[PDB]
């Protein structure tokens, strides 16, 4: 009875395959073509207890933008498919994740209405090879296809890797809460 | 043994009857004479899983103030009665409720000491016919008779209906948490 | 064959029926339960040459918010359905509409990615009975279900009725341009 | 049949004759007694494809003000006459005209309601013998008798001749668009 | 007969071949040695309906500057050759292109007088491997050999890839408009 | 020999009938569909000694804007008709009207050139049901069809009803002066 969503989409720019189990055990199998994004998608599994499979190739010789965007769009669609009729779930999720000096709060509602409120202050332009502009775009695209209300608020942080990873930990744990069943419903 | 509180009070200005079940299933029956307040009281039921019955008539030809106040006072008293000795409950409740661009956090303690910390920025004076000054007065009056410590904090929001509705969603879910029993 | 999109949705709050003909002749048939919004929807027909049929009733005894939102959502869905595969259309639309002292520019792309950039300065809270906060929410909701990129920018204006009506005229003409066929392709 | 408007008016100060063909081929025939204004009126023909005939003499021994004003008034009246019932025309016109470093946007509506929004920053007081205060007065007077809604906005420019000429190019192209027939209606 | 311009130039730094068809069907054939610039040149084809063939190699072991510059110079020369006597063309082009949150307006005139007005605010120094200083230099060099008046103005935008891509979409559509024939003349 | 002007105009939005006697005795018969506007039009009669008849119905279910505008336009046309050749009249009018704490000066010229200079500071958005944005629009529209130069300047005032009523008293008395005959002419 596990809630599994899957999305495959091939364009001239990217080839994306995503599978997510909302009732998973934290199995991570992420090969997006973007190593830092893979590290962040691993946090979805380890902290959200989702099973997350992502396989993507794309025009990373231009930059990571199209791959990042199309992976995020596909995850949002897979999430929407896995949620089904959304009956009985908590629907709302909240979590404040510290990572050393970083502290990020995520508040979300599986509402069917896309909205991103985004207030991160990432002080460097690259983490490894990853363009830090792509963090906002990842969550914006995921919101757009999942129909999620998502608020990301940075309360502390100076290390870009810490800020982004804390965001994914908080998102993962908030999304876990929202997708879990409300025992009184 | 569901925890049910009830308050009826008739004054020269208003006639108010309130019944709340802390262990409800979200049954909403709200007819306060103020349609937007009814919509907000419905959030108490649907998001707090309270059973909420409010029936009020009043001098709404003056304005909604006396009705709004007397309904809020009665709800706080009904909540206090329903809580009884408060043994074994979580007592504290916390929730951040987004509603599109709005985000409101509610933190409360069923402490017996009334206090309202209120920091909403509602940018318009009317939602429908509802005077938005009445939002603060609703929570102040409810706090005063329930003896609740209540903190309402707006983190984002531009639409007045969204801000107020997010506040009631967060309040409902925080109050649900506070009234539920601590398993340990 | 004319491109027609139609959507009916009944909720506990609203009862909404929408039909739009992208290849219309300007037939205006708008009865949303919100008279000023009807006047604005008429601009879609008169200036966009769309055939626009909207019939809605709702919980306007609370306020106009739910009706306004559900009408906007339904129009966006009807627009999306009417566009079909979007093959051969201009896709982009641009128009600056004056209305006396008001001047509003609209730029849009039928992109499949929802985004609203909104920069109006409406100086009063009510036009008739219409809550002027509902203008932004109308376009946000329409954007969300149509998948449109939409930018609304006020360059001039002091009368709220003029500002909002100029916005709908500019939107109507930009959308007409975007939905029309590109004769070269 | 071409839409032609013609107006002659003789006062104690000026003697003005104007004929404009909205469906012209760009015939420029401008002898206002103000050489720089003639150069600007030529842009109406060359860029708007109007046929523009202006012949004026006046009390230019005082200054160019009365001639400038009476020419502008007459052009607006001729334009109004030529438009007739305005059935089937685009009615709105928009154009951004660059001239080297200058860039001026014109937005107009053949509305029947006079309004001038004017935001040029002309940095010198004379172009040749032409008093640059007369630019605003020209468009104000033309607006007043034509019943036009007209917005002129400078986005760039440092040379007064360039700024004014770009304004007339943009006006010419916007007016051409507004007076042309809408092929769909 | 299609208007085709072609230019080959070999220097000690670069080897550049360009062919452009002003009356094309959107054939994109761009291999400049700079992958992000290739992606931008593709917009010329996809949104301008030009046929754009660019093949360049160069001293990219130093940086992309010489290749970027020499490609831009060659495109401007090819455009100039293809335009011929410019008889009968619209000559002016205008377009506002959104790309999600980005919005860029381009206004241009095929005037024979080079000028670049450039007002982009690109917030990162690299898109992929592409140095974002090269955007201004690309358009400056293209302007210089084509003899174009070109104004680029950013109205919105936070993602560098979006801002630059919106600029090339707007440029492509403005240039398409300017090079197309004026049906009335 | 009384100077009487009359205007009837029926549109899809409004049905307006106006009759004004410049040589009246202050007979007021105003039913515009806007009660506060009726009160203001009564001031024209009582303070200007005009006979003022206005009968209007319109789409006041939207708001009062279209009715307000069309009544003002019709009054301006009726005024222009009543003035005839304007021979022998004072032409200029000036009056400062106090109303308790409010003080408003009106200066006008029956010039044939429309202009409104408007400097009121009305501190509330509604007087009764009347939208105070409509005051400026009333005088602007009246100016546009009458061809009047009109300057309205607030020197004092805090009560919106007082400010607007003082404006109409001052306008009425200034217009009375301007329409009266100059005994030396
Ligand atoms: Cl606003
Ligand atoms: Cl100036
Ligand atoms: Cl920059
Ligand atoms: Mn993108
Ligand atoms: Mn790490
Ligand atoms: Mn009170
Ligand atoms: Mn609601
Ligand atoms: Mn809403
Ligand atoms: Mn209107
Ligand atoms: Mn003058
Ligand atoms: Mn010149
Ligand atoms: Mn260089
Ligand atoms: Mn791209
Ligand atoms: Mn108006
Ligand atoms: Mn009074
Ligand atoms: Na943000
Ligand atoms: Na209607
Ligand atoms: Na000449
Ligand atoms: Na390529
Ligand atoms: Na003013």
């Amino acid at each position: 009875g596990a809630r599994i969503g899957e999305m495959k989409r091939v364009t001239k720019e990217t080839n994306v395959s995503v599978k997510i189990n909302l009732d998973g055990t934290g199995v991570a199998d992420n090969s997006s073509g973007i190593p830092f994004l893979d590290h962040m998608l691993d946090q979805l599994a380890s902290h959200g207890l989702f099973d997350v499979h992502v396989k993507a190739t794309g025009d990373t010789h231009i930059d990571d933008h199209h791959t990042n965007e199309d992976v995020a769009l596909a995850i949002g669609t897979a999430l929407l498919q896995a949620l089904g009729d959304r009956k009985g779930i908590n629907r709302f999720g909240n979590f404040s994740a510290p990572l050393d000096e970083a502290l990020v709060h995520v508040s979300l509602d599986l509402s069917g209405r896309p909205h991103l409120g985004y207030d991160l202050n990432i002080p460097t332009q690259r983490v490894g090879k990853y363009d830090t502009q792509l963090v906002e775009h990842f969550f914006q695209s995921l919101v757009n296809t999942s129909g999620m209300t998502l608020h990301i608020r940075q309360f502390s942080g100076t290390n870009s890797h810490h800020i982004i990873e804390a965001t994914f930990k908080a998102f993962a744990r908030a999304l876990r809460q929202a997708t879990e069943y409300d025992t009184r419903r």
